[PDB]
């Protein structure tokens, strides 16, 4: 997140570390806890990782250097990657990760809640991203979970700023025209939130962006909403 603030505890309690343990363990992505046993993430952030017993899942986390043998984590016991997402391309990045055992909720360890897929009309209005990925392009991942007010923009608008690829309707950007404010590499996979009508949703999922926080250059995000009927068959099914 470049320009953003340190967020506090209990402030997204949905957020969630995406963690690969190869030779050293690091954090790659954020992920939105949506039940006990389902987080909700990126398709790419798997891209070239074919195990999923290399991943540590943490939820209830501020600082990521807090994190010690100690700090308990979850387990994968699925991931279910939208069918037609095709990695290094941008269409459907989406995945679905099932936890080896379920959560309990706390103040600091929460769900957020998902809209309906009729809510594709809705306009929202105040859009928090959030995320412990780099400060500025070609940064380093942060250890206090960072967050940021940015505003969304229409699909054509967003057109308009990525005529070079096709940003679709299962796709929403958010932006300022000056650029500074955004999601950027570590991001990947987290939640976009918007408070309507007194209550969080999880609007969008961090994608890509050209850059990150360029001038006239907004991050492009996953639809949740043209999603739900994916999620609701895909964690229903199981």
């Amino acid at each position: 997140i470049v320009g953003g603030t340190n967020s506090s505890w209990g402030e997204w309690p949905w957020q969630v570390s995406l963690q690969v343990k190869l030779t050293a363990q690091r954090h790659l992505c954020g992920g939105s806890l949506i039940g006990h046993q389902w987080v909700l993430t990126a398709a790419h952030c798997f891209d070239g990782l074919p195990l999923q017993d290399v991943w540590r899942i943490y939820s209830g986390i501020l600082n990521l250097s807090d994190i010690t043998k100690d700090t308990p984590f979850s387990q994968i016991k699925e991931i279910i990657i939208h069918q037609n997402y095709k990695v290094s391309e941008g269409n459907h990045d989406i995945a679905l990760i099932k936890l080896q055992a379920p959560l309990n909720y706390t103040e600091f360890q929460k769900p957020i809640s998902l809209p309906s897929k009729g809510d594709t009309s809705t306009i929202y209005t105040n859009c928090w991203v959030t995320g412990w990925g780099f400060s500025k392009e070609k940064g380093e991942i942060q250890n206090i979970l960072q967050k940021v007010n940015i505003p969304l923009v229409t699909n054509e608008e967003c057109q308009k700023r990525y005529q070079d690829y096709k940003i679709t309707q299962r796709m929403v950007c958010a932006g300022y025209k000056e650029g500074g404010k955004d999601a950027c590499k570590g991001d990947s996979g987290g939640p976009l939130v918007c408070k309507h009508n007194g209550m969080w949703r999880l609007v969008g999922i961090t994608s890509w962006g050209e850059g990150c926080a360029r001038r006239e250059q907004p991050g492009v995000y996953t639809k949740v909403a043209e999603y739900m009927d994916w999620i609701l068959e895909k964690t229903q099914s199981s």
